[PDB]
């Protein structure tokens, strides 16, 4: 198993998402369609970006490293999408919607720039997205949550379920980005992409079929 095989499988797995959603949103309300259409954009995005590192593209230089910047392109465009799936569910209003969203964009802008840095001020920037990422997860499992509280027993089964997937997953692109070539360089490329490629599919796809089967049942 290669780089390429594994960005390859990352993206059918996004490209059977994309195509799932779309069509489960064939129907779709007048107003209930705007969380398919997020779904749709997440994992279309991230094939997309799959396909292009898939290509050999976007492999970029770093020290003694590679960075794939459309890796972090994707991520920087899909993980507002998912806060703002998650705000619709939860009911937010313009106000916490940009907290979380500015926070989440910090997060990532943070990872990014970090990931680029070839000296050791990198960690200074993977930091500041750590700790953006802290405030996040406290909007999400406080201030989201009681708000969530509002809607419906249903509606709020569906938020906690998918807050929870995305807390305990999110967790864990920080400690893959400090052991993989980024940070201490200790598991190889592959191993790292290997992991990310999971992460990406569950915390997206498997994100958007929970979903799914949550709207089939109500
Ligand atoms: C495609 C989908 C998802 C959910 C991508 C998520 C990426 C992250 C949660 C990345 C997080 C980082 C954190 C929390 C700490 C600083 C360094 C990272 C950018 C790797
Ligand atoms: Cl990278």
């Amino acid at each position: 198993v290669g780089l390429t095989t594994l960005f390859w499988l990352g993206a059918i797995g996004m490209l059977v998402g994309t195509l799932a959603f779309a069509w489960a949103g064939r129907d779709a309300g007048s107003g209930e369609r705007r969380y398919y259409v997020t779904l749709v954009g997440i994992s279309g995005i991230a094939a997309v970006a799959y396909v292009v590192m898939a290509l050999g593209v976007g492999w970029v230089p770093v020290a003694e490293r590679t960075v794939f910047a459309p890796r972090y392109i994707d991520w920087i465009l899909t993980t507002p999408l998912i806060v703002y799936f998650l705000g619709l569910l939860a009911g937010l209003d313009s106000r916490e919607f940009g907290i979380v969203i500015t926070l989440n964009t910090v997060v990532m802008l943070a990872g990014f720039a970090g990931a680029m840095v070839p000296g050791i001020e990198r960690y200074a920037l993977f930091g500041m997205g750590a700790v953006a990422f802290l405030g996040l997860v406290y909007y999400l499992v406080g201030p989201m949550t009681e708000s969530a509280s509002q809607r419906s027993s249903g509606i709020k089964s569906l938020y906690v379920r998918l807050r929870n997937l995305t807390v305990i997953l999110w967790a864990i692109y920080p400690f893959i980005w400090l052991l993989g070539p980024p940070g201490v360089a200790l598991l190889t490329p592959t191993v790292d992409v290997a992991l990310i490629v999971y992460l990406d599919l569950v915390t997206k796809v498997g994100f958007g079929f929970i979903a799914l089967d949550a709207a089939a049942t109500l």
